[PDB]
């Protein structure tokens, strides 16, 4: 797996060498999946994007109602390795549309997910994502969402849901982060390494092996992955001293093709990951 170990003052400098962060960039296979794999009638109409399509290897399938039928088993996501890499850390996902909300709830439900970040600006509600959780309760496939409480912060909005379905009972955390930049500057990561700090702790907070933290934006690999990249780095540099987003960036493309979508957004790691270091030294 290509690798590029940085230490503190190359991380500084590499973050800040946009001709050397492309060139690096570039030479990352995409590891798209081609279509024919999911040649299934109806299929299209469960995914935003007809070039973004779930790794077969990686790919979650939903069991319920019918593991039978190819379609309704079908989501756009994949399960995601994390530090170490660690097995199901992580699912990257699409944002819900309108035909596949519930299905979304339902792969909520199955994997016993207890948080979910979603990475997408109040703007972008008309094209990015479906509003999918109810302003006090609503119910799919047997599963009740309620939401008990919103917390609005300066970097997202977090809310308190209970899932009920049948006697059984769990908690999730919604995570709504509402800070994506347009110019992806340095003076934009602050909110962004805020959240990944935010949900790391509280997946420490559900105590051992974790079940899959879900990550969203409008096709579930570009902000989602620098979010899961981030995330990754941060404990590397706390366990390791280094960062090696290349290495993080190639990990997440065999897990899910196009993941850290943009230059920019590579970039962009690069400006967290070096305000962290900054933060740790001091």
């Amino acid at each position: 797996s290509p690798s590029r170990v940085l230490q503190a003052e190359e991380l500084h400098e590499k973050a800040l060498d946009p001709f050397l962060l492309q060139a690096e960039f570039f030479e990352i296979p995409m590891n798209f999946v081609d279509p024919k794999e999911y040649d299934i009638p109806g299929l299209v109409r469960k995914n935003r994007y007809k070039t973004i399509l779930p790794n077969p290897h990686s790919r979650v399938c939903l069991t319920s109602p019918d593991p039978d039928d190819p379609l309704s088993s079908y989501i756009n996501a994949n399960y995601i390795r994390g530090y170490g890499g660690e097995e199901k850390v992580y699912i990257a996902t699409q944002g819900p549309i309108v035909s596949t909300v519930a299905d979304f709830w339902r792969m909520v439900w199955q994997e016993h997910t207890p948080i979910i970040v979603m990475i997408t600006n109040i703007e972008e509600m008309n094209e990015k994502c479906t509003e999918y959780w109810p302003e006090e309760q609503v119910a799919y496939d047997g599963v009740e969402i309620t939401v008990q409480k919103v917390i609005h912060t300066e970097d997202y909005r977090l809310r308190l849901i209970s899932l009920k379905s049948g006697t059984e009972e769990r908690g999730l955390k919604h995570y709504w982060f509402t800070s994506w930049p347009d110019q992806k500057t340095p003076d934009r990561a602050p909110p962004l390494l805020h959240l990944v700090r935010e949900v790391e702790e509280a997946a420490q907070q559900e105590g051992p092996h974790c079940a899959p933290i879900i990550v969203h934006c409008s096709a579930g690999i570009g902000r989602t992955g620098c979010f899961i990249a981030t995330s990754i780095c941060c404990q590397q540099l706390r366990q390791e001293g280094v960062v090696d987003i290349l290495k993080t960036t190639c990990q997440l493309r065999q897990d899910r093709g196009g993941m850290i979508q943009t230059c920019e957004q590579y970039q962009f790691v690069h400006h967290v990951m070096s305000l962290y270091e900054k933060q740790l030294s001091h």
